[PDB]
């Protein structure tokens, strides 16, 4: 099986003037790619993925792709949907502009059952001969994808390898990996990113690495390497920015945090998001004074 | 100017018993035929509004112009009735749903219905804004829609009614959450507003504490049962209404044993009225075990035909 | 069967110098007698049933018995325990010391399965001949009485008449009384005891009614009359102060109302129950003051 | 600060006749100690503390620390309550007969606040002077003890050495080690016992050892030693019979499973506790036929 692991970032999307600021998005992910990423994911749910877009969600797509040419750091696109049909649609657009990969978000709003949900990823595994990894996040689609699921996936699908856990749920990830060892399984929760690792688990898909890309990669390759005591470290000194960057819905606090920083130009949502409380903005800014962020 | 005293004056609303109508499909697309046909029979039964393109009509796998076309059909088939048009118009994008609610004005519906953003989760001062744009984009009544079990957030007490206070056609919330307790919070502080049942086996607690209407799936298979439950109860005949109400609480639970709209669409089926038992992925066909549970319940009710 | 139903108050349990202070327990059960309630429940969760010894326990059902002697005035006595054995005991002394019947709390921490709950509430009922109310309360004792064991257990023992439900689901009670209608379903819940009555309720046990036992009394006798738009305008009015006294853990708030009303003499616990919050006490105090209060 | 760390064995208690099987207990302890195991916990929720009388819970701390007499073996006795009284009572006497520290489950049923469970727990720890850990299992109180009352109850009084943790929170036992790394977490989830010794817990106290006291040995004297790869190991192993054991509320399966193996005499609960399933008997039956069962 071909496969996409190790340290990952969910990028965060600029906007300038109610446009995705394009130059602005090649800068943030060149700064991701020196600072010993693995891969990047645009248009997530931490990249604004549904006040995009199908023109916009292509075209961010097309500039990771664009600005990973010649390195190593694989692009691991965003491509779920609620509809089977727009779901495989996004899955084709990114095998043929070059994507290495694709990540697939549960069906948000509709609530499929287990054989819905089988037979929305078989067809999306059927379009594309590219990876594909599974996104597990019930807090926000309102359905879930069982074990028993993922792993007749995993077996049944040649494209499928894996999945991004985000439920905190860590006996899940001890029934998934105790079952299926061959599988993949990425951290979807910064906070638990070590825990993860530790059962087995082979990378994360991170949105504190949109603000410590450094600290984020260094976790993920220590623990890689067999090196728990150091990856720990990490994971114990990253906890307070990793709480404080859900204090509201993500990414309304990282992107705060990237404003702070000076890494974006504006702090600019597409509604229904918006601005944080003047409370929860000081309380970034607050805890951001921990941390060295590095530049551009 | 923006002000906030508009609790007491003049909100045109849209009330009474109301369907949240299925989209059929037939090879695939949406079969506007069999559409026109089942809102006719939903005329002919009492019902006071139609609900096109919600939850129940699938709108998530429907595309842009599938939902506009289905909020089409019903205006049409409404003419010369008294029967309303609530034109589901939700988007998790305010730009989407501005976009929606637009054009429902703009071809004849007589108000919207718009759900909570889905998926992304906004803040309380998110929603409020999101609401804000909608209803100043247009000027036909909105309810707002709250269902936390699919959304994954909730649009509070507090900004329901500062929403209602604020704008001028924000009449209301249509209320899936099985929490009476908020039910009576809402009537208890805005007593002005227009609650509305979003949950079959609860119609009859939610129109006892004031709420004026429904938005049912129970009627996409029994109209006359869930119009008179709703008639009786706003007439204050709350013996009646409870009779009604407890006679379909088994086919009231029996409809959400897998994700609504799969077991209606089953019974739709099971019952002759739609030709095909087609969903979109990616929805599909229930359990074997859950579609003799529900052909077994459906037996103790007389279904109307066309 | 025999059944006590009606506007019902859960008893607080005042303390004087670390003791049950017996003088002002038989005081404020002849306050609530002269203002429209028509039984009252010693020792349950809000009369602190934890922190009680076995003696106090059985002292409180005596003093309830002697107070309502000569009145319309039922005792519904607290006797739920989570060991089988213990609330057998505390019935049959219910029973022999001249109670009108018994609550019976579903057994906490030890999460007994259905079949389980059968038995338990089977061998309460057949140790004594008086009616008995199961009680609902899933918050605090970790576990559910089914609808179905509810209906069972209403139709499989003589003297079990109903269930006391505080599970905010008006599902269920929709539930209960569709598929057995001949049962007594009596809200634990202040905030929708009209939601309840209007289904078919017949009854409260009420926190609040500790407080504004008149406004309860008449809420709960409007409602059994088919007055519902004077029913729901008592329980409108009373949402506020439902409310406040659950800011913090029943029964903290009740006493301390009843301690700022000069109800009871001093504000004392047994821990681990403790005074509220400087905050939480102010709050209650603002609330109370736009409800008129009885005296004695 | 005094500890009480390593594998550590939640006991059933035997009965006999509707009596506590003294003999057997003493047996069943004595092939906990044979096996590796580092301590012993008397009457917790697996031995049935809420059905057993105040004497029989007495009886069971004397027959454990007189069962590790002479041995390495320690006894940390179950001593919680929801009333404080009562706790401190059990606390003392632990400490009068010889046993080396206590548990103390947080009060269930009567819910109360964070000042009050600190209030509740200094009350204990002053009390005595030998080690005292804390139990947080919110399933069955229906309270949670926060990571703040738990690090301030740590460095205020001298005795509260760490927590039991039984609540499927991998994010919270982060956050307690990143903030107070000198506590002890205890792991009170069988199935997730290998993640939460990975991020630096220092023991479990495990239902799954009653069966298989050498297998979870094993799993935690490889990771106190950094052998995560056999802990883990060990941990998917028993994926399979850690799941199977709660398929209905515990202590019910695990005595099932020990009177399935021949190492006890009876299959007999104190109600409300009763026999499983057909179906559940069934499929416990099966997961051990997997397992190597040590016997006397
Ligand atoms: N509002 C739509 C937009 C999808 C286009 C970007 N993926 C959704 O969230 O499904
Ligand atoms: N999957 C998209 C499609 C919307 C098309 C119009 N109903 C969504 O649910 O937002
Ligand atoms: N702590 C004991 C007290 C029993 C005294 C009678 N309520 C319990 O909660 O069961
Ligand atoms: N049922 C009481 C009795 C305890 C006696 C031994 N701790 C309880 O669970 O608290
Ligand atoms: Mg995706
Ligand atoms: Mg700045
Ligand atoms: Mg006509
Ligand atoms: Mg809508
Ligand atoms: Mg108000
Ligand atoms: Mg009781
Ligand atoms: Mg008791
Ligand atoms: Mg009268
Ligand atoms: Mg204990
Ligand atoms: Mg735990």
């Amino acid at each position: 099986k071909n496969i996409i692991i190790g340290a990952m970032t969910a990028l965060i999307t600029p906007f300038k003037n109610g446009k995705v600021d394009e130059q602005s998005y090649a800068r943030l992910i060149k700064r991701q790619i020196e600072n010993g990423i693995d891969a990047v994911v645009p248009v997530g749910t931490t990249g604004e993925s549904a006040t995009l877009t199908n023109e916009e969600h292509r075209t961010c797509i097309e500039i990771a792709v664009e600005t990973c040419k010649g390195t190593k750091v694989k692009v691991l696109a965003g491509a779920g949907s609620n509809a089977t049909h727009e779901a495989v649609g996004l899955a084709k657009f990114a095998k043929e502009h070059g994507a290495d990969g694709i990540l697939s978000v549960a069906p948000y709003y509709n609530k499929p059952t287990q054989q819905g949900l089988y037979e929305h990823y078989k067809a999306i595994a059927q379009s594309v001969d590219i990876p594909v990894l599974l996104y597990n996040v019930p807090g926000r689609t309102g359905c879930e994808i069982s074990t028993d699921t993922i792993i007749k996936l995993f077996r049944d699908c040649e494209n499928i390898y894996g999945v991004k856990e985000a439920s905190g749920n860590i006996d899940k990830c001890v029934d998934l990996l105790a079952h299926e060892p061959r599988m993949m399984l990425i951290s979807g929760e910064d906070a638990i990113n070590y825990p993860i690792l530790s059962n087995g688990g082979k990378g994360v898909i991170s949105v504190t690495s949109n603000l410590l890309p450094d600290m984020i990669s260094a976790l993920t390759h220590f623990a890689l390497d067999e090196n728990y005591k150091e990856a720990k470290k990490i994971n114990d000194e990253l906890y307070n920015i990793n709480k404080i960057l859900f204090c509201e819905s993500n990414p309304i606090p990282i992107k705060t945090a990237m404003y702070l920083a000076g890494l974006i130009e504006s702090l600019e949502f597409r509604l229904p998001l918006c601005s944080p409380s003047k409370e929860n903005f000081a309380k970034i800014e607050e805890v951001m004074k921990k941390y060295k962020i590095k530049g551009f």
